């Protein structure tokens, strides 16, 4: 609970939750955005029943993640899978500091003290957060064991004040950016999607939530520490999963039932007697939406507005707060699982040119070489500051470790291998069969080059290995 | 000679050399018909050169081509390759046949007497076609084998014809129709590539071309029946796939430099002094193409006419004579080859499910159920009626033997298999590495979903055996 539960959920709730999801919501509808989550969560909980039975089998050393798969699974599978993760966890370092350095703009614009411009604005901004994330995370980690209490605290906060400020009846200026209390035929419009820009499609958006969805293995890194893993692992990771379904369910429910996709922002907006016009929802309530509408120059809406979240809600601040928080914790697990991956990895010896990387230093033998690659991976992803472009790319590669996974316990089950055996008893290889083929088809519904390379990838550390 | 490069000439040469060539050409420009040419004959000729290592290697029986791959790179792809094989030529046998088909209701047209309308009429032709072409096959093998020799001077008299009405000054009829000599702004106009149509892209007619460099294993499906296989079948292969390439590449460029793209076919729309508004190539020579130009309604030219190749020579039955010869030469022995692939692999009882329909009848046990199997498939794909949607589907499963073919060899000579020992001197593994993975790229280039659909028949297939 304290080092499987919150661990998975505090890794889940990223930059995706507050920024994106309420204009995934506005673009395809609640229904489209329910069995998007509801697909999501399919794949991602077959891929926990997978990883339940890895972690249940036979017994559990202090050893991580990497080296948990690799003695269930074998080295073959283990090195390339292995390696997938630590590059997915690197480009989810980028995307989680992207997140947070357009936080920070957007706040620094509210203040009015832009430095140059919003797009290299967002750049340095990254480029020093991740910098001062790799002190922290060099210097020591009883400081974040401490703040996983305070980061917990403030979203549970940040998600109160969310709900009581949709309670509250709509405020004026609130009114003026398109915030109304619930209503019926808002619910109504919003059920129906709506396309628009050029990533408007379902699976462009399908890519954009699902690393959401994600982050599901950190309950298993700690696995060696853990007092009672076998029991710990599984009924933690699933409930975790039960959970920010749950709240990715409401959160959306509420968003796309409370506010209209259009909104001007203009407060002297308003229906005057005489003479005025209607457009959708606005005029029911003494509002003008229309020459916004028809010139598709709205700065806000939750179509329009990426931050409406914030603008919903009773006291921003919190929410403010509760965006730092998950990123900031997002991004420096993936840090971490992505310097231990890569570290593990070159610690087998499984390729002579990773050696060169695998010596540590320090006085604990810290692995730094690690730490700096994946700063380095991270950097060179920052600088395209965009986070609707880093998600698919997030998206593909822990698409196919999922595929993998799934797909390296089917072969093991049906083989039937010497040294496999697990206890879970809620684990079928069908179904780890029909996620590995789900994820792969999704794969290659998402974008087929990238999965072409992703699989090329595998083939080429497979084949690699097979043959020497 | 007389069993391997002949079969193999005629094999390759048939309904897209004389009914789609001239339009790819229009479509695409001289310069990127030269380089879909190229493309194509760098796969094939990479496949020849695996072709030429399988058949020399080891000693030859009397077992066709299915026993030569099978023994020579294990069962357990020779399956797989064989039955995508035959699924290939089944579906090649539909397109020759409805290329035929549509060769006999242009004469028709002709002739004044349309039965319902063209698409049914295509479709009942293509059927009493393919059930004629059955009947043929079961009667016996000695007609075919005198014919082979007829159908080859056939198309020698149909190149003949095409050559010397290309070098004979035009005729007023022919004007008409935009056929002029050879002259220096037609070639170079044509030089430059010019899309039109729903699949007028650059890989979609590699697709449609592509049907037209298969066609290479038939110089092997004899193997066993020669007297010295050994030097005779790499040899003439190759020769076959140069001369065929040849010729490719001569008529394109001829053709290219010889008529216009647009064309009227009215026979009083020359160009009047002081009368019409005049632009294109046809107004230095006393044509105003202008009126159908701009409604994009002409009926004739190289850009929308299929049959301008049989216009531009000098007598045009002749022509007609060539493809059928070509149509009827390719489609039989597409058929007998698909016959035979399907008897062999439902001999070795690959699964439990093909042996039903692996006992044969007759005299001499004659395959009856494979060769009405091959009917059936001919048939359901046949009703399509549309040869630009019946190659793409031939492209890819050539593709994705090809494709098989290149890689079990690749992985055969890494390997070192003990039974595998090749002795030509032509053959390296990287090239065959080379050819495998640039087809594999074609191919999800042309089509990524039947890309999919491919190779999970051959994972479902080879896994199956591997497991079981
Ligand atoms: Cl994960
Ligand atoms: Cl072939
Ligand atoms: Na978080
Ligand atoms: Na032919």
């Amino acid at each position: 609970v304290n080092g499987v539960m919150i661990r998975c959920m505090l890794n889940i709730w990223g930059v995706i939750l507050y920024l994106r999801l309420p204009w995934i919501t506005a673009q395809a509808g609640i229904v489209l955005t329910w069995i998007i989550i509801l697909l999501s969560v399919t794949v991602t909980s077959i891929t926990g029943l997978s990883i339940s039975a890895i972690s249940t089998n036979g017994k559990v050393k202090s050893g991580g993640t990497y080296f948990l798969i690799s003695r269930s699974l074998g080295p073959e599978l283990g090195g390339s899978i292995g390696l997938i993760f630590a590059f997915a966890n690197a480009v989810g370092v980028a995307m989680h500091t992207v997140g947070f350095a357009e936080t920070v703009r957007d706040l620094l614009q509210e203040y009015g003290a832009p430095i140059v411009d919003p797009i290299n604005d967002i750049r340095i901004i990254g480029v020093v957060s991740v910098t001062v994330l790799l002190a922290i995370s060099l210097a020591g980690m009883e400081w974040e064991s401490k703040a996983q209490v305070l980061f917990f605290l403030v979203i549970m906060v940040s998600f109160a004040n969310y709900l009581v400020g949709t309670l509250i009846p709509p405020s004026e200026d609130k009114a003026s950016k398109g915030f109304f209390s619930y209503r019926a035929d808002i619910f109504v419009q919003n059920l129906v999607p709506d396309w628009r820009g050029p990533d408007g499609t379902f699976f462009g958006m399908f890519s954009i939530f699902f690393p959401s969805a994600t982050g599901i293995l950190a309950g298993a890194n700690i696995s060696g520490d853990l007092k009672d893993p076998a029991i710990a692992i599984p009924k933690g990771t699933l409930m975790a999963i039960f959970w920010t379904t749950i709240s990715y369910l409401a959160i959306s429910a509420t968003i796309g039932s409370c506010v209209v996709r259009d909104a001007s922002g203009v407060l002297n907006d308003t229906v005057t007697p005489g003479w005025g016009a209607c457009e959708g929802l606005a005029c029911s309530y003494g509002w003008n939406f229309t020459e916004c509408t028809q010139q598709h120059s709205c700065h806000y809406g939750l179509i329009n507005y990426y931050q409406t979240m914030s603008m919903v809600s009773g006291f921003a601040p919190l929410i403010t707060a509760g965006i730092f928080g998950a990123t900031l914790s997002s991004a420096l697990a993936c840090l971490v699982s992505a310097a231990k991956v890569f570290q593990c990895l070159c610690e087998d010896q499984l390729y002579p040119l990773i050696g060169f990387f695998g010596k540590g230093y320090g006085k604990n033998k810290e692995p730094v070489r690690g730490y700096l690659l994946a700063y380095a991976i991270a950097v060179a992803f920052i600088i395209i500051a965009e986070l609707n472009t880093i998600a698919p790319i997030i998206s593909n590669f822990f698409l196919c470790s999922y595929a993998l996974i799934n797909f390296s316990c089917f072969h093991a089950s049906i083989t039937n291998s010497p040294g496999w055996r697990p206890s879970f008893q809620y684990y079928n290889k069908w179904a780890a069969l029909f996620g590995a083929i789900i994820s792969v088809v999704i794969m290659f519904l998402l974008t087929w080059w990238a999965a072409l390379i992703a699989i090329g990838v595998v083939l080429f550390l497979l084949l690699y290995v097979i043959y020497k």
